[PDB]
């Protein structure tokens, strides 16, 4: 997750 927004 640390590399991609959760709304993306």
């Amino acid at each position: 997750n640390e590399s991609v927004d959760y709304r993306a």
